[PDB]
DNA sequence: ATGTC
């Protein structure tokens, strides 16, 4: 009997360490068109332009890149692509947080989302907006460590939760990170704005590579 | 195993 998904229905954004800072300066993470005062890149180029350019369908509408992305799993695809270096970013895996909150939270908080039941940039990709619309993604896909092929499971398993324009750091209830290093630099840059929530810091190898 | 398509 096909999984399915837990309740809270946890969300994960990937991003450098250097990238901590500006987040917490802002307050919160901010979609690619809002210019986030990013450090370090991680992204392909040539899929952050079809990103551009890629109309979302549901309200409240605009481009992929007008929201904040997150999955629903840890160890994505994505993840494995700056793991081997095949990036433009030669940093590797080990200086990648994993920021960790649920889809219930955005829609308790009010803020607009979007979700869909695959890679965003695939002109087949279902786009939802009810939280009931979970049961149409496939949790088997989300949840597998082995992803390669077949390609129906490696387009569903980059099922993505779609923020509109910024998402505010106080929903954020987890940091996962690679390694006891990367923990210790990320409470020494948290205790820098004691204003800002402090959320546990957990070392969690096994959502890398 | 897996170099986001
Ligand atoms: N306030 C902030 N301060 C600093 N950095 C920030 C802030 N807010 C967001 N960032 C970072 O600013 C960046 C916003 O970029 P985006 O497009 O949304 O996400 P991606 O680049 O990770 O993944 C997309 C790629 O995955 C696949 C395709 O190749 C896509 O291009 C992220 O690093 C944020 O963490
Ligand atoms: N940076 C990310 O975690 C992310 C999530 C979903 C899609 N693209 C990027």
């Amino acid at each position: 009997m096909k999984r399915t998904y837990p309740e809270p229905t946890p969300i994960y954004h990937i991003t450098h360490i250097d990238n901590l800072k500006g987040i917490l300066r802002m307050g919160k993470l901010l979609a690619h068109n809002q210019s986030p005062p990013k450090q370090r890149s991680i992204a392909y180029a040539h899929i952050q332009e079809r990103r551009n350019r890629a109309k979302v369908p549901q309200p409240p509408g605009g481009v992929l890149h007008d929201y904040v992305p997150f999955y629903f799993c840890p160890r994505s695809p994505m993840l494995y692509a700056i793991y081997s270096g095949a990036t433009e970013y030669q940093g590797g895996q080990e200086p990648i947080l994993h920021l960790v909150s649920s889809a219930q939270a955005v829609h308790k908080a009010g803020l607009p989302f979007v979700f869909t039941d695959r890679h965003g940039v695939l002109s087949h990709a279902r786009f939802f907006r009810q939280l009931e619309e979970l049961a149409q993604l496939d949790w088997e896909a989300i949840q597998a460590s082995y992803w390669a092929d077949p390609p129906e499971l490696r387009e569903k398993k980059q099922a993505a939760f779609l923020v509109y324009k910024a998402f505010p750091w106080a929903l954020i209830e987890e940091i996962a990170v690679y390694s006891q290093r990367v923990g210790e630099e990320v409470l020494k840059i948290l205790k820098q704005f004691p204003e800002a929530r402090r959320p546990r810091v957990c070392i969690r190898k096994d959502w890398y590579y």
